[PDB]
């Protein structure tokens, strides 16, 4: 598994940072004095996949010069309850105290996302059967929100409209046949493209797993119907289930001879996980 | 309430759109057509429509594309599946190559206001208004502030800058509540409004005392609110906060508090399904 | 006091540079050669208040690895006489020479605004009231200039339009009401923001006391309307004067029951306070 | 001459917006209105006009707004206090949110083309043109630069890659004057300007017996001077620098020197007041 | 096939306008002019037109500017010396300011396709494609594709983002041809195209068997390509390289290969000659 | 000699890394493993000069913590062999790998053009005339380009069109006439700016040295041509041969008096230089 690098994130963290500091953090400056040492902590306040930890740290060093410690020794994919010492953080009280939330609503979101996706590998209960993301991601979080998957047990989606070939129900609609489409898009970008086909009916299917696509997609398709689908694209073409998957209906897919499932819910609809920073002292 | 501008998203539209073309959309542009088309913008969920706007100008910083409105849908409206929001034309590459990011703000915006509107029902009390936090998603700050508004809600300070919040952390380090204020007023004297983050009634007495602009009651029991509220006795506005979801907010219905506060509404919202079907060709 | 941070004013000092040099500085590359240490020296050539110290070591740490020594252990505040030795700047002749003007361009700027606010606020000899600075701005420079303006003995208005309400006669104008237009104020940004009322004549300042907004700026108002504006009013809001506020002037506020005055010359029409790098010498 | 162009000047202008927008404005998106509006732009001082360009494009960025000129004002002319320079015409939250940011450039570029076109008027010779410096306003040189133009003066080198200027501490480190000139004219052999910062009428003599294109006579007294005109004899171009002010100007009016230069133009110059007022809805 | 946009190139068109002018056009504005004019832009060399919307583009991001196509010149046909290719119309301060960074692009695009055209000519056989790589000029690459396919080349994977490619170094350190492409199989399971680079026929049996998407024949002789194509028996598609220039293509004539490719043509290749003459003013 | 640094450098190096990967390097992070150190060479495949070493290494440098050395203390300006050991590489596999590319195409790039110069300048044969390059340079290269140029053997025209005054053809056009040219030229830059005329005929040759402009360019002259321009202008201005300047044409200039040639095709049209990294070996 590959962490992420500050030359990946940095430009969003210093970004993030300046989202929430214009002039500068007159509450903490106030009350605070330039110099001197001090600890806080890190508790998880639910239970769930700790997911961003680096992201979270990297919050604080991109600021100012800040030191952790890892008493538990926690890393990213540790399964975690609520009162769990996740970190401690010193440096100055200032950049404690100003970076903060930042840091915290990108573990939170994270790890929110990170959770989520292993309770749906585990609602699934079938390793044959992989969990993929997708592109509906939260604006400029694409990366973050990918990782956060790999991170829960799940795995990546094409990245960007750069990545792969997907002909979906516009593309098919602009050709007006399946087959003239695939034709098109392997004329276009001759062998280094994987080529997917969204398919919403039978028919649309058949045609596709003769014109020998790399992937057909199930759009929102009933049991009975990706039970047929199985049977007709007989194994021509790699297989994704996709469209309302959540929580409760992804344990219908389990035990079927597709290849994966995609959910929009784990990047566009995730709820966060809760942490906080508490137990402030001076080194002293 | 006022929209978003130009000046405001485009720096962020051109970013996400650039997350989602790093070279070129080869599946798009794979198709070898007759032109101008037209794609409609279906809602496929119920719900309250925010960013309307930004999904239009995803487009328009792309390429010349034009709008149609029949149902002339406008940021705040309610909506149904199946209600035909919009219809988009232009060059099939610029529908199709567009879609996903304009959607996906439309999608999350529109999400945070429909979780929004449903709190204020919820409260049920025009008297008390449900305010937003910073625990938002990064770099979209404006963007779900925007969104709050639209449902009903209203927008807490906009950041660390914006206002001062002395937080337990900060009364902590102080030792006092009044030494804090005192310090805070000393700091910046007399443009910014001064909060305090307040767990006892002890608190809250040495806060209104100090003649502090707005009180946060945190996580306080109803009991507690009801005798906060008369010891305070009008000298600060009230907030209360922590622990507000779509169940509990309810409680504070009768009550003489000013806002409470969701942070839920920014960091936990559900998206709201909207798709984008019917590509035709026009002639 | 708060010093300002490179993560405040790094991409700045960047731009600042690449202004200064778009290929290369030509007349000191011919010159010198790539390796061997050096010294030269800051002096303040004309008395007043130094303000910009860090930013000033900073163009250069930015470029190249400088270190500075300081004699006399002078700190932004501390009142300077010509000829006084502020610093000495240690590194390779190509940083030393390359970076000086930029480096004495913000210094010589920011030392000029703290010096005229230092004279403005004896001038006016009277610690009840405070001065203020404004929006009135060098173009991307108020974080800066702000922080000379405190270095000085100053104060800082809201910094942007976005940290307060204040209600200009244009707004007043386009509603057609004061009263109206703190309405409608508070009913958009209700318990978070300061509202400020900007204010002509008599008739305006009774009406926004009357309505109970936070702060009533006197524009441009005769000593004789100021007195009466103070007895209207009642104490019901706090009090600033503004508009052609100068050296000579700001006395005439001396011993009023106003809370402060503000002075857009502070930051628009500043005297920039000469210094000047003179003793280049070779270690060695 | 020349006006500044949107190419030139946008990255700076955006830069300024966001410097005083970072989230909303909320003062002026609090005013709930009928509609096109107009404001007037007066000239609350007399001078130079500089930078009009610059105010219009801060307004052009933000939104569609349009102008009139009734009086037909360009950069250049001489102003006096209430005369109405120009009307600006859209929607009153761009008006009003713009507003300080493009007077802020306007005054500050007035101001400049103000002291440059006085300083001019006191020297009182034609013959003899006045230089600004590198001593800049940080970020903002290019347009400093240009108000100086406006105001009858004349630019010198840009930068420190525009043109060689051999300095005091350049012909220390090399120990000669000639030795240092040799060197630069190996280094940029032909397509380099280079300038000699000199002291000494000894100095002098060794630059202009070297050839060098621009001698300038830092600090010197006016009999000294005199005699370096003639020592110099025509070989190189003459120019007179440091301390250089209103007052002082005037001491060069006679003489055969190609310019002077002045820093005070540009790091030292009081701004130029103007102010937008008078309000009204078109209909 | 499909051109570039705005979007994609208005970034670095902007970026390479500031590297050409820093403060202003000096020679240029020194022109004081009566207007509108035109200037014609001639092919000064035979080959193949590529980067006309990109040439364009440059004067439109500047200033606004017409043009004028007499000949209906389009990217992809064929020039002679002496052709006009385009009228370009607009003030003299814009035509000739943006002159060098338009032509630097239409030179070096343009050079780009007819050295790709060439080497498809002397290739003689549409059932190989000639396809680039990623010996690209650094921060140029999406225009470099663009030439190569406008001289009837195709486009390798843009770069390590895009698809899995398994080299000398990757295999080296596994050990095996065969744990390598399990290892990336395993690493990205399903939307990455897998190739393998491979120097003997032992390793192309290999990987052959292991069902990898594309063999790519490193240097191989053509002995070893013909039995080569023969063991993988169509079990993944076939990519000859290395060594590849305008006078070894056609060794591949009567192949039963996919492609082959060439690094030459986006890191080696001679730009195309093109001026910019004939101002004349318009009345 | 001037090296380039990394404050010229980094932002250009930052964008072509970007280029290069979007998300993640899939090849490469699918088969190493995040900790481990390795060893690569690099190897020049081909004979010419060296240039852009420093920046090769600085792509590493960027990346992650990375070493070289040098055993055979190669610089730029070093001339090379095929099979020459220029360098080893030391760090991570995972940066050496997914750096290698990028790294490689600026100096192949920068190498070629110091090769195809100090070949010009040998063709030529003539210390007392230069070789310069122009703005004839590839987009957002200008500045390595010209550098590259410098370490063959080269000089260096002007930069931009901001260092000094061209007038060229259109130019020319657009006033009607070479001397009101000139004359504006001089009343908008007076004093700072060398002043150049491209010329093609004689006639205007002798209008601007009767001018008495700085620099006089004879654009696409015949050998008889210049000749007899050289006499005209009799040491009035420098001259400069430009046009059509190429490898096997260049000789042709040897022994005129004229001051330097220039050409176009030593940045626009310059074959790269082969170079490799191979030899990968763990540290063990």
């Amino acid at each position: 598994s590959t962490d992420l690098t500050p030359f990946q994130i940095d430009d969003t963290l210093k970004a993030a940072l300046r989202e929430d500091v214009h002039s500068e953090d007159y509450s903490t400056n106030a009350i605070f004095d330039h110099h001197g040492q001090a600890k806080v902590s890190l508790f998880a306040k639910e239970a769930g996949v700790l997911a961003g930890l680096t992201v979270f740290q990297r919050v604080f060093t991109l600021f100012d010069e800040v030191t952790f410690q890892n008493p538990h020794q926690f890393k990213d994919g540790d399964r975690l309850t609520s009162g769990d010492l996740v970190l401690e953080i010193i440096g100055s009280v200032r950049s404690l105290l100003t970076c903060e939330r930042v840091a915290l609503n990108f573990l939170q979101h994270l790890s929110g996302i990170a959770s989520m996706t292993a309770a749906y590998v585990e609602a699934l209960g079938d390793d044959r059967i992989k969990v993929f993301d997708t592109r509906k991601t939260t604006p400029n979080l694409r990366l973050f929100e990918k990782y956060a998957v790999r991170v829960g047990g799940g795995y990546n989606h094409r990245f960007n409209l750069s990545d792969a070939i997907m002909l979906k129900d516009n593309h098919i609609a602009a050709v007006g046949s399946v087959q003239k489409a695939i034709a098109q898009a392997r004329a276009y970008a001759p062998f280094v493209k994987m080529v997917e086909v969204e398919v919403e009916s039978l028919a649309a299917a058949e045609e596709a797993a003769a014109a020998g696509v790399d992937i057909i997609m199930l759009d929102n398709m009933s049991l009975e119907q990706i039970e047929q689908a199985i049977t007709l694209i007989a194994g021509r073409s790699r297989i994704e289930c996709s469209g309302n998957i959540d929580m409760t209906t992804i344990s219908r897919f389990r035990g079927l001879a597709i290849d994966y499932v995609s959910s929009g819910s784990l990047t566009h609809s995730a709820k966060s996980l809760d942490f906080s920073m508490k137990g402030l002292t001076y080194l002293d």
